[PDB]
């Protein structure tokens, strides 16, 4: 009886194994665009993915993730609200059973069909496992997906998903360029928060881009053919793997723009 997304082990139950679920800096949150404050001291984000080295794609039983070689300073995120350098470790998505839900963050209560998270860890902490013990250990870049035109840079990901249908499957996934997943603008909101899955650690500086990317109905329908179950177990489609918005509490969301 591990955690997951269902009636019996979903977000409303996680607090019993992970009491920080009721903490003061939980994610995701609703971004109220009217109350987010423009902060002229923020910088433009620096997204430097030119040397990114993807290695593998994995169905974790909760989502799928594309992992990178983060044993050297290749693909990094800096600037914006961040102090120092954050190295890209992996990206993953959360998505819905229907095009009207699936994102973790919301914008003026709007839900998007999915949300991409690019997870980076602060190199001052030496590796990821140390970084997630720190209040400024991770920086997660969040990008909304809406359904419309296909995203060409997503198709390599979509087409390998049939090889990782079930929990614990991986496949080689080299030479994938995550720049193809980024919208035109790097305008963003930022706030201090948490992992959105157990253990829900409060170690994340969230940077959520305002501009969603467009993906096609067929691309997101291929996400929904993944399975939460292992091979040889009853089929449970991997859909609705998002945590709802959590209370903002004593936090301010800052805007990098207008
Ligand atoms: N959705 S999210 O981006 O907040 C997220 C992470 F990025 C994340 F890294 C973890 S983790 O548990 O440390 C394992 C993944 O690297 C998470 F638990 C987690 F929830
Ligand atoms: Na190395
Ligand atoms: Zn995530």
């Amino acid at each position: 009886h591990h955690w997951g997304y269902g009636k019996h082990n979903g977000p409303e139950h996680w607090h019993k194994d992970f009491p920080i679920a009721k903490g003061e800096r939980q994610s995701p949150v609703d971004i109220d665009t009217h109350t987010a404050k423009y902060d002229p001291s923020l910088k433009p984000l620096s997204v430097s993915y030119d040397q990114a080295t993807s290695l593998r794609i994995l169905n974790t039983g909760y989502l799928f993730q594309v992992e990178f070689d983060d044993s050297q300073d290749k693909a990094v995120l800096k600037g914006g609200p961040l102090d120092g350098t954050y190295r890209l470790k992996q990206f993953h998505f959360h998505w819905g059973s229907l095009d009207g839900q699936g994102s973790e963050h919301t914008v003026d209560k709007k839900k998007y069909a999915a949300e991409l998270h690019l997870v980076h860890w602060n190199t001052k902490y030496g590796d990821y496992g140390k970084a997630v013990q720190q209040p400024d250990g991770l920086a997660v870049l969040g990008i909304f997906l809406k359904v419309g035109s296909a995203k060409p840079g997503l198709q390599k990901v979509v087409d390998v998903l049939d090889s990782i249908k079930t929990k614990g499957k991986s496949a080689d996934f080299t030479n994938f360029d995550p720049r193809g997943l980024l919208p035109e603008s790097l305008d963003y909101w930022t706030y201090p928060g948490s992992l959105t899955t157990p253990p829900l650690t409060e170690c994340v500086t969230w940077i959520v881009l305002k501009e969603p990317i467009s993906v096609s109905s067929e691309q997101v329908l291929k996400f929904r053919k993944l399975n939460f179950n292992g091979e040889g177990e009853p089929e449970e489609l991997m859909v609705d793997n998002w945590r709802p918005a959590q209370p903002l509490k004593n936090r301010q969301i800052k805007a990098s723009f207008k």
